[PDB]
């Protein structure tokens, strides 16, 4: 079996970025959100959009913000360790599956690697036990089309799925995603897309009327 990616303090966040969080009102986020080292003014969420705590490095940001530089410093550092751990896994089970377009696949547990932009234009299933692990290594961008749903089968849990992307993620409008996203750049969601997972971006997270839930 594949070892879990350890997220350390970043596990406590539904959204964690380095250059902020933009939003087209209204989104529904369940879990804590933060950004560091950017000012909390870069978190464009309202208090009614977050069930959890909004963390700021400073006195700026949404009215309900909690200022805690040292926790955000640890979280972002733990996110970079996680990113490097996920990107550093060797001996993949698959390389360039579906020639970088994986619509209609059922993905069984293991380490997958793509030396390309990964596209998900139609529904996929992730199928495995409640203890199985998936690590998806994407050297490029990751695109999922409007209305595409990731279905979990067999007991597979969102908390045991990790998507490591060297490029930006784009989740199309009304798409449903499952798993943790460790992005070296942005995570960009569209109109009423949902995610059961964490959005961990070393640039920005951008939302448009999204539902975001930390995995349970």
């Amino acid at each position: 079996t594949l070892d879990l990616v350890n997220l350390g303090v970043a596990a406590n966040f539904a959204i964690l970025s380095k250059t902020g969080i933009t939003d087209v009102y209204k989104s529904a986020i369940t879990g804590d959100v933060g950004a560091s080292p950017i000012t909390g003014a870069a978190i464009l969420l309202k208090c009614d959009e977050v069930t959890g705590t909004i963390f700021s490095v400073d006195a700026a940001g949404p009215a309900c913000k909690i200022t805690d530089a040292s926790r955000l410093t640890t979280a972002v550092g733990d996110m970079q360790i996680a990113y490097d751990n996920a990107a550093g896994r060797l001996n993949p089970d698959f390389l360039n599956l579906g020639a970088c377009t994986i619509g209609g696949k059922t993905l069984t547990p293991g380490l997958y690697k793509w030396t390309c932009t990964l596209n998900i234009p139609t529904d996929i299933t992730i199928s495995g036990s409640s203890t199985d692990v998936w690590i998806f290594q994407v050297a490029g961008n990751l695109n999922m089309s409007s209305a595409v749903r990731i279905t979990l089968a067999g007991g597979a849990q969102a908390k045991n799925i990790f998507w490591q992307t060297a490029g930006a993620v784009t989740l199309g409008s009304t798409s449903h995603f499952e798993g943790n996203i460790l992005s070296q750049t942005g995570i960009n969601m569209k109109t009423a897309a949902s995610i059961n997972g964490r959005m961990m971006a070393q640039t920005a997270v951008t939302l448009q009327m999204n539902t975001v839930t930390i995995p349970q």
